[PDB]
C-alpha cells in the first residue's frame, strides 16, 4: 500500500505515487523528477492528472508516451493554485527538471517536499524564507556524518584537467563516460568543451538529452560517433570486456581509452588493465551530511519526515538521533 510519507495531509495529493494503482482520494499526483523509483509505474495509460516541471512533463510526453491532456507543467518560483490549494515548485539543485514542493493547507500549515535535492545556502533566497515551515520532508539518503564530499566544481576541474592531459599526451585516446538515467550531465559536456568535440551517443540517449532545455544543445551533443571523442555508453558497459568491445567498434580510430564513472579528489587514482583506465569520481546530486544539516537547522521545521532509508528500523532510529542532535544544537 501507499506508504505514509507518499501523502499530502489534509489534501487530495500524493507525492511520487504512481505504482499503487488508483489511490483512494487521489486528485492530483505530484512528480518531483524523472527518475525511475520515482515515476515506477507511469505509463502510456495513465488517466489521472499529473503535476510537475516542463522538463519534467517533456520527458513524460517523448520518453513514456504519457497523454498530453494528463501532463500539468507549472513554472519555478511562482505562486500557483491547484484543485483549490496554493503551491510553489522550487529548484532541487539534483537533476534536470527536479523539483522541490512547497503546499499552503487551508488550515495554515505549510509543508515543504524536498523530492530529491542537494542542499545549497542559495535556497535560503526563494519563496522558502518568506514563511514558516511546519513540516518537512526529506531527501535522507546521506544522513550520516563520514559522508563528505567535494563540490561539484572541484569534481568537474578534476575530470576536465585528467581528461585534457591525457588527450593532449596521446591525440589518439578515446574518452568515455557511462550514464543510466539524467542527472550529471556537466561531467562529459564539461570534458567534451576542454577537448574542442561534441559528445556522440545513441539515438535514445540523443532524444533523452534533446527533452531538457539545455541552451544551445545542437552545438554540444551528436549522433555521429565517428565525429566525437567523446562517447557516452550505459554504465554497465563501463569495465574491462565492455570497454574493450568499444575499442574494436571504433575501427582502429583509437589505441587507448579513458572512461569516467560519476558514482581526497586530488589523490583519486583509476584501475587499469593495459590501454583502458577507469575513474570513478565523486560527483553528487545528494546533499553531503553537512549541506543537509545546515539547510534543517536554517529551516527550522517542527518536524521531519524522512523519505529514504525508511526500510530499517536501525536506520529509522540513526536519523531520529541526529535530527535531535541538530535541534538541541540550533535551539528550535
Ligand atoms: C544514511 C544512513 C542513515 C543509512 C544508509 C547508510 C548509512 C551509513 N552506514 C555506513 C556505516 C554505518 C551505516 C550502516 O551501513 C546510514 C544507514
Ligand atoms: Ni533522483
Amino acid at each position: 500500500t501507499c506508504p505514509f510519507y507518499k501523502k499530502i495531509p489534509g489534501t487530495g495529493f500524493t507525492v511520487d505515487a504512481f505504482q499503487y494503482g488508483v489511490v483512494e482520494g487521489c486528485t492530483a499526483y505530484f512528480l518531483t523528477h524523472f527518475h525511475s523509483d520515482h515515476y515506477a509505474g507511469l505509463s502510456k495509460h495513465f488517466t489521472f492528472p499529473v503535476y510537475c516541471s516542463e522538463i519534467t512533463g517533456n520527458l513524460l510526453k517523448n520518453k513514456l508516451h504519457v497523454q498530453e491532456q494528463y501532463i500539468h507543467p507549472l513554472p519555478l518560483d511562482t505562486e500557483c493554485i491547484v484543485n483549490g490549494v496554493k503551491v510553489v515548485l522550487l529548484d532541487a539543485n539534483h537533476c534536470p527538471g527536479a523539483v522541490m514542493i512547497l503546499f499552503y493547507l487551508p488550515n495554515g500549515t505549510v509543508i515543504l517536499h524536498t523530492g530529491d535535492f542537494r542542499a545549497d545556502p542559495s535556497m535560503e533566497r526563494s519563496l522558502l524564507a518568506d514563511q514558516k515551515v511546519h513540516m518537512l520532508y526529506l531527501d535522507t539518503t546521506y544522513c550520516s556524518p563520514e559522508y563528505t564530499f567535494p563540490s561539484q566544481q572541484e569534481v568537474i576541474r578534476f575530470a576536465i584537467n585528467t581528461a585534457f592531459e591525457a588527450v593532449t599526451l596521446n591525440p589518439h585516446a578515446l574518452v568515455v563516460c557511462g550514464t543510466y538515467s539524467i542527472g550529471k550531465e556537466k561531467v562529459f559536456l564539461a570534458i567534451a568543451d576542454v577537448l574542442g568535440s561534441k559528445v556522440g551517443m545513441s539515438q535514445e540517449k540523443y532524444k533523452t538529452l534533446q527533452c531538457l532545455n539545455i541552451p544551445e544543445i545542437n552545438s554540444l551533443i551528436t549522433t555521429d560517433m565517428c565525429s566525437s571523442l567523446v562517447h557516452l555508453l550505459p554504465m554497465m558497459q563501463i569495465n574491462f570486456k565492455g570497454l574493450q568491445s568499444h575499442l574494436k567498434k571504433c575501427g582502429g580510430k583509437y589505441n587507448q581509452i579513458l572512461a569516467f564513472r560519476p558514482t581526497r579528489i586530488a589523490d583519486v587514482i583509476p584501475q587499469t588493465k593495459g590501454n583502458i583506465s577507469i575513474y570513478g569520481i565523486p560527483y553528487s546530486e545528494h546533499s553531503s551530511y553537512l549541506e543537509m544539516k545546515r539547510f534543517v537547522q536554517w529551516l527550522k521545521p517542527q518536524k521531519i519526515i524522512p523519505t529514504v532509508n525508511v526500510g530499517t528500523w536501525k536506520s529509522r532510529s540513526t536519523m531520529e538521533k541526529y535530527f535531535r542532535e541538530w535541534k538541541l544544537e540550533a535551539g528550535y
